[PDB]
């Protein structure tokens, strides 16, 4: 529902986002594309060049982005989505 925190791994553009998400449909599937009626937490990411796929499963998610991506720009982007609902 809302990002609890961000695990900064010794990677470059790969990081794990831990959060208490619903297990109702803890299905695994790779998708990426901004579209109406679709979770804003995913659409906002597509608005940035770098993301190629997003995996959703369990209470954690893994985002794959090129080396030319910087979370320093996404923070204010995604935070807006949560900030609104929150």
């Amino acid at each position: 529902m809302e990002i609890i925190a961000i695990s900064e791994t010794p990677n470059h553009n790969t990081m794990k986002v831990s959060l208490s998400e619903p297990r109702q449909d803890n299905s695994f599937t790779t998708y990426t594309a901004a579209q109406e009626g679709q979770p804003e937490f995913i659409n906002r990411l597509f608005e940035i060049e770098g993301v190629k796929s997003i995996f959703y499963v369990l209470d954690f998610i893994s985002i794959d982005k090129e080396d030319n991506a910087n979370w320093n720009e996404l923070l204010p982007q995604i935070e807006n989505t949560f900030a609104k609902s929150n």
